[PDB]
């Protein structure tokens, strides 16, 4: 066996060497774990070569056994390929040893089969694509929702090619190149630019990126697989990750604090390693993060330093989060002015973190494992306005309790205290908040479970469909809002023009009437009932 890789005007694939068949110890350092059940190639339309495409594989732990403690203890394992396509492509899937279904379940590619293969037609998309491919054979029941999901996940990321704005030009000015094997010396380089051509590279689990503050654009290249997490220390205007390599952090334990030799972290502190950091001075920064796939996060996937987050603006595009089966696996943060669109998150916690004001987030697939809500506007009071989430496939959800704050629009407890409902900021209020076209496949958890911490005005759902629930049994599955009280003057929080449109589960739309029966939204505190609209 030797790869044969496209590089063509058409389609790109590559391949590592240094592939490690492996499910249950970590790789060697200069190693890439490889799937050893799925096969992929690709072929650019018409039928008439197929070229290898290497599949990544993740596992919960990433092989340190001693760390599966900190994961929901399954043993689904996630395999995924990425390639760079500008013609429509067949993808051909082999099986080392049944019918798929593909999630998102829009996508409606068509799907053709021969003695040993799978065949999926992915169109071309200036935007791309990425899904998942579930054999059926391959369900696996997890307890104790009953979800049923692939015990090893196969994902699918199709990505437009590179342009200059996400892809140094050959011949680019000060920029260093590292060779393979450990890292050293980027947090003290005069570069501007450091490119990871294909290859494998590592900082151990004691050490990362840090990227000196002349570096304003790090580049993971189709191919190249880095070990680590970044932290830029540039406060420029500008600070940019892109490009379709992988970012992993699979060397580092959970919970990681860079502070403390990434020992775990002492007594829960927050200052978990994150993939993505940043530094603020006191002028304006924007995040540009494009292309890249990041696996393994030992803890929340990101955060910029300081206290004046005001300063800091995100565009994220095509961007990727697999293989994140510890706790408190976060997606990115969202700060004001955010774009982000065409995004895959596998989460074990808040999906996406409604936290700051004038954010668009659009065509999001979303693996959630069993622990936060979908969306999250809880733990601390905010002002907050002017969002929009549109078109945010929940693929899965496997939730076990209501301990777990389950739901697809959740706002939970306040962070510094947790009688009950009454720490709440009646002085500070979320407006303007747009949720439209999410879909939750399979069994799903609560519409909402959301505490009003500080008030509530012109929240609107628009076409949220759940095909259905969780069992009953497990608690997960009731909306709620409860009344509650400001933390010094007791003043009660409000809830004002909160409306629901396009509701549906199964396919029976919710309507005041039934909202409780069918929709179990059963928790609606009467303080609020005259405030929740449903339009049907
Ligand atoms: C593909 O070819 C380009 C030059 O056209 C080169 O920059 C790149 O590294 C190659 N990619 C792979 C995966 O071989
Ligand atoms: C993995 O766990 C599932 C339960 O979710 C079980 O059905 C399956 O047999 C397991 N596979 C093993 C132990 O290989
Ligand atoms: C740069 O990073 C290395 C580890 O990669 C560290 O030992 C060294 O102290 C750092 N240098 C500075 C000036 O912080
Ligand atoms: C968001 O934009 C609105 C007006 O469109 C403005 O009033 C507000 O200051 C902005 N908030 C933030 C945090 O940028
Ligand atoms: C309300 O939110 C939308 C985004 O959904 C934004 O376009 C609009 O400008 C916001 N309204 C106001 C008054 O700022
Ligand atoms: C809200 O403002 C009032 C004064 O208008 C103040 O008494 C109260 O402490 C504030 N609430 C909070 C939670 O800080
Ligand atoms: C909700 O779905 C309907 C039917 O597909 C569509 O016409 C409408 O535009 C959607 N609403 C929004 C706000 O996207
Ligand atoms: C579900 O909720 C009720 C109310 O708190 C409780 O009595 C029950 O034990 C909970 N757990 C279940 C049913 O597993």
């Amino acid at each position: 066996f030797m790869a044969v890789t496209a590089n063509n005007s058409q389609l790109l694939t590559w391949w590592h060497n240094t592939g490690e068949i492996n499910t249950q110890t970590p790789v060697a350092d200069g190693n890439v774990r490889q799937s050893g059940l799925y096969s992929v190639k690709v072929q650019t339309t018409p039928a008439s070569l197929y070229y290898d495409s290497f599949v990544y594989l993740a596992i919960p732990g990433n092989g340190m056994s001693d760390q599966l403690q900190y994961t929901q203890g399954y043993n689904q394992t996630q395999a995924w390929t990425s390639f760079l396509y500008s013609h429509d492509a067949t993808v051909k899937i082999s099986r080392n040893g049944s019918n798929v279904v593909i999630r998102p379940t829009s996508l409606n590619f068509p799907v053709r089969y021969d003695n040993q293969s799978v065949y999926i037609t992915v169109p071309y998309s200036p935007t791309g694509y990425r899904f998942s491919v579930e054999f059926d054979d391959d369900l696996i029941s997890l307890a104790p929702s009953g979800a049923r999901q692939p015990e090893n996940a196969l994902l699918i990321f199709a990505s437009p090619f590179e342009n200059s704005s996400t892809k140094p030009q050959p011949g680019s000015p000060n920029s260093i190149a590292p060779a393979p094997g450990r890292v050293l010396g980027l947090n003290t380089t005069s570069a501007s630019t450091v490119v990871f051509n294909p290859g494998v590279y590592y900082f151990t689990g004691h050490d990362h990126m840090v990227l000196s503050s002349s570096v304003t654009w790090v580049y993971f290249a189709p191919g190249a697989y880095v070990k680590g997490a970044v932290e830029f220390l540039s406060t420029a205007s500008e600070v940019k990750a892109s490009g379709h390599g992988v970012l992993s952090g699979e060397q580092y334990v959970w919970y990681a604090d860079p502070d403390e030799g990434y020992q775990k972290a002492s007594g829960a502190n927050n200052n978990g390693l994150r993939m993505w950091r940043g530094t603020l001075g006191n002028s304006s920064q924007t995040f540009v993060l494009n292309g890249v796939t990041v696996s393994a996060p030992p803890f929340n996937s990101m955060d910029w330093s300081g206290n004046s987050l005001d300063l800091i603006t995100c565009r994220v595009d095509d961007y990727k989060q697999v293989g994140a089966f510890y706790g408190q696996t976060d997606g990115l943060e969202m700060y004001p002015g955010t774009i982000l669109q065409d995004v895959f998150y596998h989460t074990d916690d808040d999906g996406l973190k409604m936290y700051y004001s004038n954010v668009t987030a659009r065509n999001i697939v979303m693996w959630k494992e069993s622990v936060a809500p979908v969306v999250e506007f809880g733990w601390t009071p905010r002002n907050t306005e002017n969002v929009l989430f549109d078109n945010v496939d929940v693929i899965h959800q496997a939730y076990a309790n209501a301990g777990n704050n389950p739901g697809i629009f959740g706002a939970v407890n306040n962070y510094l205290y947790a009688s009950a409902h009454s720490t709440g900021n009646s002085n500070m209020t979320v407006r303007n908040i747009t949720w439209s076209n999410f879909r939750a496949e399979g069994s799903s958890s609560a519409l909402f479970r959301i505490n009003p911490i500080q008030n509530l005005d012109n929240i609107s759902i628009k076409n949220v469909s759940i095909e259905s629930f969780e069992p009953l049994s497990i608690n997960t599955t009731e909306s709620w809002m409860p009344v509650w009280y400001d933390l010094n003057n007791g003043k009660q929080i409000t809830v004002t023009d909160f409306s629901i449109e396009g509701f549906t589960v199964g396919n029976t739309t919710i309507t005041a009437s039934n909202a409780a029966s069918v929709g179990r939204i059963d928790g609606v505190d009467p303080a609020y009932a005259g405030s929740v609209h449903y339009i049907d």
